[PDB]
C-alpha cells in the first residue's frame, strides 16, 4: 500500500505469566525415600589421609579406614553463595547415609570414629575444586582462549 509508517514493532514473545493457579506440588511426592532426597554422589579420589598431628588421631585413623567413605556427596551451587559452598556440605551430608548402613545389624559408630567419619569427607569434598584449580590458577597466567 502507499504511504505505510513503523507505527508498532514486534519483539520475541515474553515468558507467560503463570502463577495463577496451584502453586504448590509439583516434583516427586511420597516420603519413602531412604536416601537424601535431592542429593548425587561422586566418584572415589585417591583416599586421602589425615593429618591431625595428634599421634593418636592419625594412628586411629588408619585403622578403621575400611568402615570409612571414600566417596563423597555433591550440591549444586545454587545454595548459600560461596564457591566452595558444596564442600562442606557434602561433608555432613555423606556421612548422614554411611553411618546407618551399619546400623540395621545393630552395630554404630563411637563418637571418635564418627568424627574421623567426618574428618574423611573434608578434603574429598574440596578435591573436587582441586581438579579445576588449574581454571583459576591459569587464569593469572594466561587470558583463557575460551570464553566466559
Amino acid at each position: 500500500g502507499q504511504g505505510g509508517g513503523t507505527h508498532s514493532q514486534w519483539n520475541k514473545p515474553s515468558k507467560p505469566k503463570t502463577n495463577m493457579k496451584h502453586m504448590a506440588g509439583a516434583a516427586a511426592a511420597g516420603a519413602v525415600v531412604g536416601g537424601l532426597g535431592g542429593y548425587m554422589l561422586g566418584s572415589a579420589m585417591s583416599r586421602p589421609i589425615i593429618h591431625f598431628g595428634s599421634d593418636y588421631e592419625d594412628r586411629y585413623y588408619r585403622e578403621n579406614m575400611h568402615r570409612y567413605p571414600n566417596q563423597v556427596y555433591y550440591r549444586p551451587m545454587d545454595e548459600y553463595s560461596n564457591q566452595n559452598n558444596f564442600v562442606h556440605d557434602c561433608v555432613n551430608i555423606t556421612i548422614k547415609q554411611h553411618t546407618v548402613t551399619t546400623t540395621t545389624k545393630g552395630e554404630n559408630f563411637t563418637e571418635t570414629d564418627v568424627k574421623m567419619m567426618e574428618r574423611v569427607v573434608e578434603p574429598m569434598c574440596i578435591t573436587q575444586y582441586e581438579r579445576e584449580s588449574q581454571a583459576y590458577y591459569q587464569r593469572g597466567s594466561s587470558h583463557h582462549h575460551h570464553h566466559h
